């Protein structure tokens, strides 16, 4: 189909998602750019989407984050979601999707920005949100490996996938972890969605960034970098170590995984067959220049390794 202003999309009801798209690149991630708003959007879908489960309920992808922001805005999980999703409600109300729909476009209009990104599968029809999502269904950083396995397994993935998953913590920050450094990265290339995350936090810990005292962070390999305990132990227990090292300086991996796992969670409370795909309208991201490394002066001494079956590969620093 063709769109009234000549852009072409392969459904005719995705054509509403263009001036949408316009909106959102300009006004939400400021000139199109890979930077906070485009991060937080990130962490937008999954705190959106992982409200959802089987014996509590939760509607999953399905805007509740937004409609009910009053309650869920009330989790401790949730720290510092109000101004991601105040920046994304007035959007919500001056556009015709739902607020599900939203959610999903903007993270993957977003994602779409950084170099090495990709394009996270997108469908269009979300009903509105019937139900505010239970209390206590969002992982935190002081949570042990098990607990975010069974949270992440109750809700349909399986420990692979939480791995795929965290490439998102490839374009990330904390605000709230260590309110003394608000801003500070999980990885060196916090514009760029590469696997330096993954290397990162495979190496020893030898300081904090900030302040020392602080729930759910480990210490940090670099100045300028933090790190979540829980980053800290999947990248190092037996269930997860191995899928973790197996993304390291295996770009073509993480794209595919990630936007796969993506899509899946972009659809937890959802049905994709009642649902038009508009995946063409989001853009092409950008590629990657540059190789995968340890930090400057790091070595292979310096990296922690898990994984019994297979030693970490050999990458310049
Ligand atoms: C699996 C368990 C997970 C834990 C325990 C976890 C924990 C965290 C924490 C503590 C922050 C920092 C919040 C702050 O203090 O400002 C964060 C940021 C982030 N999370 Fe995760 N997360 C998890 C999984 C995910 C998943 C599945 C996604 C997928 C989209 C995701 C995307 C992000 C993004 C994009 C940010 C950066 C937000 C920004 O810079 O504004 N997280 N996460
Ligand atoms: C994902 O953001 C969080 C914020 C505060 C506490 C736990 C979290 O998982
Ligand atoms: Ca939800
Ligand atoms: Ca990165």
């Amino acid at each position: 189909a063709t769109c009234d202003d000549g852009r072409t999309t392969a459904n005719a009801a995705c054509c509403i998602l263009f001036p949408i798209l316009d909106d959102i690149q300009e006004n939400l991630f400021d000139g199109a750019q890979c930077g906070e708003e485009v991060h937080e959007s990130l962490r937008l879908t999954f705190h959106d989407a992982i409200g959802f489960s089987p014996t509590l309920g939760g509607g999953g992808a399905d805007g509740s984050i937004i409609a009910f922001d009053t309650i869920e805005t009330n989790f401790p999980a949730n720290a510092g979601i109000d101004e991601i999703v105040s920046a994304q409600k007035p959007f919500v109300a001056k556009h015709n999707i739902s607020a599900g729909d939203f959610i999903q476009f903007a993270g993957a209009v977003g994602v779409s920005n950084c170099p090495g990104g990709v394009r996270i599968p997108f469908f269009l029809g979300r009903p509105d949100a019937v139900a505010a999502s239970p209390d206590h269904l969002v992982p935190g950083p002081f949570d042990s490996v098990d607990s975010i396995l069974a949270r992440m397994g109750d809700a349909g993935f399986s420990p692979v996938e939480v791995v795929w998953l965290l490439a998102s913590h490839s374009i990330a920050a904390a605000d709230k972890v260590d309110p003394s450094i608000p801003g500070t990265p999980f990885d060196s290339t916090p514009e760029v969605f590469d696997s330096q995350f993954f290397i990162e936090t495979q190496l020893k810990g030898r300081l904090f960034p900030g302040t020392a005292d602080n729930k759910g962070e480990a210490q940090s390999p670099l100045q300028g970098e933090i790190r979540l305990q829980s980053d800290h132990l999947l990248a190092r227990d037996p269930q997860t170590a191995c899928e973790w090292q197996s993304m390291v300086n295996n770009q073509p991996k993480i794209q595919n995984r990630f936007a796969a796992t993506m899509s899946k969670m972009a659809l937890l409370g959802q049905d994709k067959t009642k649902l038009i795909d508009c995946s063409d309208v989001i853009p092409t991201p950008p590629a990657l220049v540059g190789a995968a490394h340890l930090p400057a002066g790091f070595s292979l001494s310096d990296v922690e390794q898990a994984c019994a079956a297979t030693p970490f590969p050999a990458l310049t620093a």
